């Protein structure tokens, strides 16, 4: 599944933000307007026993250039909140339930 790091507009958030996969489907963050972004799951707000880093950047990596990306596959069955770190204040959130 691809997720657009910044909407066709400008505005920042993940296009969709919201949605569902199967435990081992790529999702694919592309870099796409209003970059730099990355993409950190809040390790507070993943599947019990998930390991946070093996699945985000860290806060202080980015995806700088458009196009750039960043791929994860999810595992484990349940909801994982992600967010970009700096642009989490102004909305850009999401949340992908493995199913
Ligand atoms: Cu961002």
């Amino acid at each position: 599944i691809d997720v657009l790091l910044g909407a066709d507009d400008g505005s920042l958030a993940f296009v969709p933000s919201e949605f569902s996969i199967s435990p081992g489907e790529k999702i694919v963050f592309k870099n796409n307007a209003g970059f730099p972004h990355n993409i950190v799951f809040d390790e507070d707000s993943i599947p019990s026993g998930v390991d946070a880093s093996k699945i985000s950047m860290s806060e202080e990596d980015l995806l700088n250039a458009k196009g750039e990306t960043f791929e994860v596959a999810l595992s484990n069955k349940g909801e994982y909140s992600f967010y970009c770190s700096p642009h989490q204040g102004a909305g850009m959130v999401g949340k992908v339930t493995v199913n």
